[PDB]
């Protein structure tokens, strides 16, 4: 049903600063960071490796607070 989340479009290594090429929008469950926030996430770092196809959750991004 409608809410899309940010999903990793490639493996994102631990401590990588996110770029736009790394983030796609997809309706997945459980729900992660809202896809509307992809602009806000560029150049923030992930604190763990995020495999291809993994939903980005709030606790995986350093400094994220919505």
């Amino acid at each position: 049903a409608n809410q899309a989340s940010v999903v990793a479009n490639q493996l994102i290594p631990i401590n990588t600063a996110l770029t736009l090429a790394m983030m796609r929008s997809e309706v997945v469950t459980p729900v992660g960071i809202p896809a509307e926030d992809i602009p806000r996430l560029v150049s923030m770092q992930v604190n763990r490796a995020v495999p291809l196809g993994t939903t980005l959750m709030p606790d995986m991004v350093k400094g994220y607070a919505a």
